[PDB]
């Protein structure tokens, strides 16, 4: 069975543990290339009453740098607010909890804004389908697939 974080029926406790970043996507590009601040590798997710408590690791020269930031509940069900190179909101719009988790966030930075899009899985990589449902769902928000980047074949230390 697959939810939205802002559907009546999401089980927020069921994307609690181990994720993976398989794929980013952004409407700037930069953001998730090679030295951007948004190329972040999620390991796990740790869901409390209010809050998630995100774990992540960036790149730099080969080395692995670990980072968590914590996720608050904001006054809309299924979207969270967290501060990170900037204001950042963001929600599920689709989850089978077991395999895949898609998050769509809107960073808003000096007074600008774009938006992010990841898809996690509960393993290291992802199906081709799965991947292909994420493509579709980065154009439902305007980003082209020459900005989606597969990250499957670099994202462990
Ligand atoms: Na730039
Ligand atoms: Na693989
Ligand atoms: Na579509």
């Amino acid at each position: 069975e697959e939810a939205s974080s802002t559907g009546r029926n999401f089980n927020v406790e069921k994307i609690n543990g181990e994720w993976h970043t398989i794929i980013l996507a952004s409407d700037k590009r930069e953001k998730i290339e090679d030295n951007g601040n948004f190329r972040l590798f999620l390991e796990q997710i740790h869901v409390l009453e209010k809050s998630l408590v995100l774990k992540f690791h960036t790149v730099r020269d080969e080395e692995c740098s670990e980072l968590s930031m914590v996720a608050d509940k904001t006054e809309k069900a299924g979207e969270y607010s967290v501060t990170y190179d900037g204001f950042n909101t963001f929600t599920i719009p689709k989850t089978d909890y077991d395999n895949f988790l898609m998050a769509h966030l809107i960073n808003e930075k000096d007074g600008e804004t774009f938006q992010l899009m990841g898809l996690y899985g509960r393993e290291p990589d992802l199906s081709s389908d799965i991947k292909e449902r994420f493509a579709q769902l980065c154009e439902e928000h305007g980003i082209l697939r020459e900005n989606i980047i597969d990250l499957s074949n670099a994202n462990r230390c």
